[PDB]
């Protein structure tokens, strides 16, 4: 059974055990200097950044981005699943320019990507909203151990005991990244506050002028109305057995502030009070509305 086991440590962050027995395969990647790198921790976004990113090099092609599902098109590197997905060669077998989907906390990912000096676009994403979206992810996506009672993982994911490690850490680090290489730091709430004008950031970040037509085309086809639907988009092409979509749908809410629903004012104030000590020495700041 190669679901729900117990996280492996690598190099001090827990990861899926095959992830772990594969870990050479990662560590060795070989980036390429036009490779975008969209990074992530779980949940903050990823899947729709990689939408626009893959609509932008289709301009706006929808036909164009469903050649395949997001997770063929836009390959999630470190994810290794023996008999199921290798990320690393799926990414081997890819045509530039690619498009890279990491977890990683900064210090895993590979040496390639700094040694290629790779534009990353991080997405970062209020940690609240985060726990609870990992929450429904945990139970949908089979590869995870048992999330246990939101409760329960709401402590692991404070104390940084899921798949790739600490919230805080995750975030903290590759903003303070964002110093020594060219990482487009994004917020999945501006995203939602004003789509426009995060792809024109990735945009500017990425040197493309593109047509206003197909600026609206991209942010027509990567709102979550339309990803939700999107069987290219919104993994329901994943194998039940990997995601279960009846226990939660990978395109959820797509919202910012669903945390409200899940949170206690308890485990709010918790969180809170501990998030501010694990935060206040950083200058990344976040809107959780
Ligand atoms: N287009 C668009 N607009 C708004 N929100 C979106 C979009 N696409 C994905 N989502 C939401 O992002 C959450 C999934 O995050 P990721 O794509 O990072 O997940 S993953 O780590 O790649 O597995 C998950 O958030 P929750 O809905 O809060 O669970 C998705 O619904
Ligand atoms: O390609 N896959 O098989 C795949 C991709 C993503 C994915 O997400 S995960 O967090 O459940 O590993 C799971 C399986």
């Amino acid at each position: 059974d190669v679901f729900r086991r117990e996280l492996v440590d690598v190099e001090g962050i827990p990861l899926f055990w095959s992830i772990a027995e594969h870990w050479s395969q990662v560590e060795s990647f070989e980036a390429r200097p036009d490779d975008i790198l969209i990074s992530t921790y779980p949940k903050s976004g990823t899947t729709w950044v990689s939408e626009i990113l893959d609509l932008i090099y289709n301009n706006g092609d929808a036909e164009k981005c469903k050649r395949d599902a997001i997770y063929k098109r836009v390959p999630f590197m470190e994810l290794i699943i023996p008999g199921i997905t290798n990320g690393v060669e799926m990414l081997n077998n890819m045509p530039s320019p690619r498009i890279v989907k990491t977890h990683l906390p900064v210090q895993l990912l590979p040496s390639s990507f700094w040694k290629n000096d790779c534009k990353i676009i991080y997405v970062a994403r209020n940690a609240k909203d985060v726990v609870v979206s990992y929450y429904y992810f945990y139970q949908m996506a089979k590869i995870h151990p048992e999330p246990g009672t939101w409760e329960e993982f709401l402590e692991k994911f404070m104390a940084g005991q899921v798949s790739f490690g600490p919230w805080y850490d995750h975030v903290k680090s590759w903003w303070e990244k964002r110093k020594e290489y060219r990482i487009l730091y994004l917020f999945y709430e501006d995203m939602k506050e004003n789509p426009k004008c995060e792809i024109q950031k990735i945009l500017k970040f990425l040197e493309k002028d593109i047509p206003e037509e197909i600026l609206n085309k991209i942010l027509y086809h990567s709102s979550f109305s339309v990803m939700k639907e999107n069987p290219s988009a919104n993994y329901t092409t994943m194998m039940k057995e990997e995601m279960d979509h009846s226990v939660s749908p990978f395109m959820r809410k797509g919202i910012s502030g669903d945390w409200k629903n899940q949170f206690t004012v308890a485990q709010y104030e918790k969180f809170e009070e501990d998030y501010v000590k694990k935060m206040e020495d950083s200058t990344l700041k976040f809107r959780s509305e």
